[PDB]
C-alpha cells in the first residue's frame, strides 16, 4: 500500500483527522510511531503515539542509521525510524505518517513514494484562536508552535509539494476531504 | 569477555502462566525490558490489542512477510502461524531496552540457530491436569485446539529436561512464587542491563 504523509502546521487538526481515519477504517491503516525526545503528554502512550526516548538514546539510534528521517522542533528531536514504517508494511496496511515540513522534504528523497497531504488552518490567526481557546500548553510552547506554523503555511504554495491541500474549516469538512483523497486506496485495501 | 545483558526467551505451555508472568515483569521493570510483539495468524481474543500482544495478520500476509525475509523465526502451532519478526526485536533495541520473547518449543530450537543468544527460561505448570483445567476454565479454545495444545504441552514439559536446552525451569504453582523465581533467575541479567 502507498504510504500517506500527513503534514501541515502542528495543531491544525492533522492528528484529530488521523485518529478518526484509523478508527473509522479498521484493519486498513497503520500509524507510523515516531521517536521523539520531548516529554510525553498526559494521555500519550509509549510505543503508540511516540517512542519516547532520551536524547542520548535518540542520538545513538540516529548514529546506527535507524531513521528514514529526523528533525528538530522546539528544541526536541523527532524521527521516523525504518522499523516504524516496516512494522506497518509487514501488516500490509496503509502506513500513515505525521511529520513536519522538513520530514516531508527528506521523505521525498526516500523509496517510500507516498501521497503528500497538507492540513492547513484557514489562517494563522484562526489557528492561534483555536489553540489558545484550547489552552493546553504554556505561552512558550504555544508561540513556538505558532512560529513554526508560519513557515509550514507558506510552503504549501510550492507546486508539486503536496498532492492534496486540506484547509480545516471544520473537522467534519476536513475529514470528508481526507476520505475523498484516499478513496481509491481505501477501496483497494478493503 | 563477560556477557552483557542478553535477550530473554520464555517458553512453556500457554495457560501455565508465562504470559501473565511476562506482563508483570514488563509492567514492573519497563525501564529495562521490552516485549517482542510476535506476528500470528490466529484470530485475536477479547482483550488482545494488535501491535501490543500480537501483530494479527492473515496467512497470505505472513507468508509474504516470511518470503521477504522479515522473520528471525516462525513456527506452526495448532493450525496457525506464529513468528518473531526482525522489526519486533529491533523496535525494542531502538528503545534501549532488553528484548523479552514468548515462544513455543519450536521457537526455542529456532532461536538457538540465530545470533540472538538469549537466556532460555521454561515456565511449567504443576501438572498436565491442572493445565487442562486452567485452559478449559479460560475457554477461548475449540476442543480440537485444546487437544492440540495439551499434546504440545506434554512436549513442553518433556523438553524442559533436555540437557542444555533451557537455562532455568520454573514450576508455576502460584504466580507470586513463580515471579520471585523469575526475578532471581534474571538477577544478573537485570544488574547488567541497569549498569549499561
Ligand atoms: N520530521 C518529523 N516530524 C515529526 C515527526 N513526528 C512528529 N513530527 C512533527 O513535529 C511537530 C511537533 O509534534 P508534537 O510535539 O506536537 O507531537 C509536528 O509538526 C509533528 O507533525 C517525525 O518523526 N519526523
Ligand atoms: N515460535 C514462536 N512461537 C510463538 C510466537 N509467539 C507466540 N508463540 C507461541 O505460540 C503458542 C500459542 O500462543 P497463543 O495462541 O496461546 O497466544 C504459545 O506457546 C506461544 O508462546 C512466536 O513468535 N514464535
Amino acid at each position: 500500500p502507498r504510504p500517506v504523509v500527513l503534514s501541515g502546521p502542528s495543531g491544525a487538526g492533522k492528528s484529530t483527522l488521523l485518529k478518526r481515519l484509523l478508527q473509522e477504517h479498521s484493519g486498513i491503516f497503520g500509524f507510523s510511531v515516531s521517536h521523539t525526545t520531548r516529554n510525553p503528554r498526559p494521555g500519550e502512550e509509549n510505543g503508540k503515539d511516540y517512542y519516547f526516548v532520551t536524547r542520548e538514546v535518540m542520538q545513538r539510534d540516529i548514529a546506527a542509521g535507524d531513521f528514514i528521517e529526523h528533525a528538530e522542533f522546539s528544541g526536541n528531536l523527532y524521527g521516523t525510524s525504518k522499523v516504524a514504517v516496516q512494522a506497518v508494511q509487514a501488516m500490509n496496511r496503509i502506513c500513515v505518517l505525521d511529520v513536519d515540513l522538513q520530514g516531508v522534504r527528506n521523505i521525498k528523497a526516500t523509496d517510500l513514494r507516498p501521497i503528500y497531504i497538507s492540513v492547513q488552518p484557514p489562517s494563522l490567526h484562526v489557528l492561534e484562536q483555536r489553540l489558545r481557546q484550547r489552552n493546553t500548553e504554556t505561552e512558550e510552547s504555544l508561540v513556538k508552535r505558532l512560529a513554526a506554523a508560519q513557515a509550514d503555511m507558506e510552503s504549501s504554495k510550492e507546486p508539486g509539494l503536496f498532492d492534496v491541500v486540506i484547509i480545516n474549516d471544520s473537522l467534519d469538512q476536513a475529514y470528508a476531504e481526507l476520505k475523498e483523497a484516499l478513496s481509491e486506496e481505501i477501496k483497494k485495501a478493503q
